[PDB]
């Protein structure tokens, strides 16, 4: 329900005055309320205040890749009825594999539209706990499937697009569409590995790594995209739980990244964890108190509503702290149109007709088609047209709900690889074969019989929610169970053999890489509701592959070279380094790697520049139309991409940078720019524009300070160093962005 501002008990409170300042309306609502009532509404499952006609409002809604199940979400229980389903896009890991920022904005628009409709039905809030922008740093993380990948720059671009699409522009022009929430702020990328439970874990993070790896995405989300909400993390960073750290919430989130009057929710009773099990405060009241003074405005739990009155009476917090939090929450609601009449709000008109739109379904399909990565191919793909009888085998072959990952809703449909092969007209012999993770070989003979007479074999396997999930990290990053044994037995048949490696995290597929009998390999992640159709469109050649790995495929032994608790990224006395930036070993498949159905010849469309003076770049930063010096340009490369093959294809141009100047050691590579060139027909030459910022090229020192250093720099335009360029910066080392030193 919404408050009645025409006739309800608040119709003369300034909150119901539609032309008034939002913060003034929030202050008028808060000032008319009892301290005890305000404390009552410091939690996600807020009762409202019946005395003033303020209805209940639940802050906990989920929409990570489409409207999702949550305490605040209500799917209809009649399967064909209104609000019985919503568009279930692929997991953000495949979305990040697309490297298509525009597509991310479109997907965010669809999600916000459907969420608005559900809220108009009383089946969702106006306020969703998305996105997850913690880098998928360690390959074992059970929640990395929820993220765009392991590169902070890529995550930053992704999250800019997603926040602006979800909230409706860079500002509430009339209103917020929905209020997004970039979540788990501060060093959270671990579930329960080796008994290190997230709710008791202490992330020891250097200042350099905090500023260089763990927070740039929050820069983009909070400072550049103007998110209206941040969620503070379960864990501790350097001894202080996130939600009770005023250095993190005030100095970094609100001040450095400019959240301002935007509100901060805890993770779901992380305030409770500040007491138990973090043992940071010796009482629950003091846990609530220090979390509130640090900057946690609303508690995803009942701890605040049970303790904050005690905390005011014990002088641990003031009534004004509670009032400030409440003003933040209600100001956000005011900017959402909560206290405005629905007559002039188009977003208050969206209904069930606006959910599973033909265009939204096509968009989910397009996302899956651009995200799937072709890891290996010898020409077998796209499938020969004489291929007719196909055996589909594996614990993912007929995957329906598996394709949705976690944090999902109810989809209108789930098109499995099996069904999409049947939709395409193939004569299919299906066999489970074996489970995701078991020692039972009973199904092997059945799969062999399915494959014995076939024209081609499609094995679909990997990991899923039973292997990686919130609260469960992986111990091994190998294929689970005996899946590889069955793939080997199928390869013995020496037929055309295609292997679909699914799941969010990567598994060691090097054995498949080295086998001549495995003719093709694709990573399908969690591909969403139309995943099978996308995969089969790729297999048949109806759509050409173009997706690229958003994370590294590590060799299995990586799990023995570094513990998951090691928050450092640089190589060390005990670490081979983390991510493509620092890993000293040999990935099975590199970050950004991907194959196409055609060849590309790359050259310079404009002659690239050779030298820059640092003071000149800093001076010109003031005169480019950007809000902060780190957002101003270094340059824009123009690359010509000739389709030298015979098949129309997209191409993701990825610009990597390396340097030896400034702080040592330097990363091996950093992704500084990328762009998706669409629909290059055979013979044509398309031009890709690659814009690098001063912030992407500036180095972070031991203090978290980001500066421009004068030295020699190089750039290249694929993982295969497809063209290459050297330039040089000259002048004084000059600071581009400061860093608040830890309290
Ligand atoms: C809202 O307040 C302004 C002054 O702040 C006043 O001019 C206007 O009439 C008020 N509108 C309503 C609907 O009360
Ligand atoms: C706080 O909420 C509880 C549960 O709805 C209710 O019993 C109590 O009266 C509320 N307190 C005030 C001051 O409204
Ligand atoms: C929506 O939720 C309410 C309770 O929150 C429940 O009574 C109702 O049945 C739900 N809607 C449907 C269609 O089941
Ligand atoms: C909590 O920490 C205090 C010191 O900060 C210590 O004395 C106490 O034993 C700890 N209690 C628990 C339950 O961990
Ligand atoms: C509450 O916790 C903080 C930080 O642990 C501590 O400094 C403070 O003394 C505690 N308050 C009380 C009343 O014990
Ligand atoms: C494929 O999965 C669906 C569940 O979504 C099931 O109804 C169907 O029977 C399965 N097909 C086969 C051949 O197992
Ligand atoms: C395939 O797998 C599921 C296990 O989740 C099983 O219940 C199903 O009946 C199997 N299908 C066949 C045709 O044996
Ligand atoms: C597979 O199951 C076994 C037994 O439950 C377990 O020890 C192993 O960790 C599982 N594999 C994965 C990758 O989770």
């Amino acid at each position: 329900a919404f408050p009645d501002c025409a006739n309800g008990p608040l119709k003369s409170n300034l909150v119901c005055n539609a032309s008034a300042d939002p913060v003034s309306r929030a202050k008028a609502l808060v000032d008319a309320l009892t301290l005890e009532e305000l404390v009552n509404n410091t939690v996600n499952a807020s009762p409202g205040v019946p005395r003033v006609g303020l209805p209940p409002y639940n802050w906990w809604s989920e929409a990570l890749h489409g409207v999702a199940r949550s305490p605040g979400a209500n799917f209809s229980t009649v399967p064909g009825s209104p609000f019985s389903s919503a568009t279930s896009f692929p997991q953000p890991i495949i979305l990040g594999a697309t490297f298509d920022d525009d597509l991310i904005h479109s997907i965010a628009t669809v999600i916000s539209t459907e969420a608005r409709a559900f809220n108009n039905a009383g089946r969702a809030g106006l306020d969703f706990f998305t996105p997850n922008i913690n880098p998928f740093k360690d390959p074992r993380w059970g929640r990395g499937q929820e993220t765009p990948g392991e590169d902070p720059y890529h995550i930053a671009q992704y999250v800019y697009q997603l926040i602006t699409g979800l909230q409706g522009g860079l500002s509430p022009d009339p209103y917020y569409k929905v209020v997004a929430d970039c979540k788990h702020f501060a060093g959270y990328d671990l579930e329960d590995w080796h008994g290190n439970n997230r709710m008791a874990f202490n992330a020891v993070i250097s200042t350099q790594d905090l500023a260089e790896f763990y927070t740039p995405s929050f820069q983009s989300c909070v400072r550049d995209a103007h998110v209206g909400s941040v969620m503070c993390s379960y864990n501790a960073v350097n001894g202080v739980p996130s939600c009770a750290s005023p250095y993190l919430l005030q100095d970094l989130i609100r001040d450095h990244f400019g959240l301002g009057d935007g509100w901060i929710t805890s993770d779901c009773d992380a305030v409770d964890n500040v007491f138990d099990p973090h043992n940071y405060t010796s009482t629950l009241v003091n846990a609530s108190a220090v979390s509130l003074k640090a900057g946690t405005d609303v508690d995803c739990g009942t701890t605040y509503s049970q303790t904050l009155v005690d905390a005011v009476n014990q002088k641990l917090v003031t009534e004004d702290d509670v009032k400030t939090s409440m003003v933040r929450l209600y100001s956000s609601l005011v900017r959402l149109g909560y206290f405005d009449s629905p007559e002039n709000q188009p977003w208050r008109q969206l209904g069930w007709a606006d959910v599973n739109t033909p265009s939204a379904q096509a968009l989910a399909l397009t996302a899956a088609e651009e995200g799937v990565v072709l890891l290996k191919n010898d020409g077998t793909l796209p499938l020969s047209r004489r291929i007719k009888h196909i055996a589909v085998v594996g614990p993912w072959a007929n995957a329906t709900t598996q394709m949705q990952g976690n944090y999902q809703g109810i989809a209108p449909f789930l098109i499995s690889p099996l069904q999409a092969l049947q939709d395409a007209g193939f004569h299919v012999s299906f066999a489970n074969g074996t489970a995701i993770n078991s020692t039972d070989t009973s199904g092997f003979a059945s799969a062999l019989m399915a494959a014995k007479a076939a024209d081609a074999i499609v094995f679909a396997g990997g990991i899923d929610e039973t292997i990686e999930s919130e609260g469960h990290d992986r111990d091994s990053i190998e294929w689970p169970g005996n899946q590889l044994d069955l793939i080997e037995q199928l390869a013995a048949l020496r037929k055309p053999l295609i292997v679909l490696q699914m799941g969010g995290g990567q598994v060691d597929s090097s054995s498949l890489k080295a086998s001549k009998a495995v003719n093709a390999l694709l990573w399908g992640g969690y591909p969403g509701q139309s995943g099978g159709t996308a995969i089969v469109n790729i297999l048949t050649g109806k759509t050409a592959p173009s997706g690229r790995l958003p994370i590294t495929q590590y060799p299995a032994a990586y799990v023995d070279a570094i513990p998951m608790t090691d928050m450092a990224l640089r190589p060390s006395s005990s670490s081979p380094g983390r991510t493509y930036k620092w890993y000293t070993g040999t990935p099975v498949f590199d970050f950004g790697f991907g194959l196409h159905y055609t060849s590309f010849k790359l050259s310079w469309a404009a002659s690239p520049p050779s030298r820059f003076d640092i003071s000149s770049l800093v001076a010109g930063a003031k005169h480019a139309g950007v809000a902060f010096t780190d957002l101003a340009p270094l340059f824009t490369f123009h690359v010509a991409v000739k389709n030298s093959g015979k098949v129309t294809s997209d191409y993701v141009a990825l610009l990597f940078a390396h340097t030896t100047v400034g702080p040592s050691p330097a990363p091996q590579q950093e992704l500084v720019a990328y762009t998706r060139v669409k629909g290059i027909t055979p013979g044509r030459t398309a031009t890709a524009a690659l814009s690098v910022t001063l912030g992407s090229i500036a180095r972070v020192d031991e203090s978290g300070v980001r500066s421009l250093y004068p030295g020699k720099y190089s750039v290249w335009v694929d993982t295969t160093r497809e063209i290459m360029h050297t330039f040089e910066l000259t002048g004084k080392t000059t600071q581009i962005l400061g860093w608040p030193q830890p309290r």
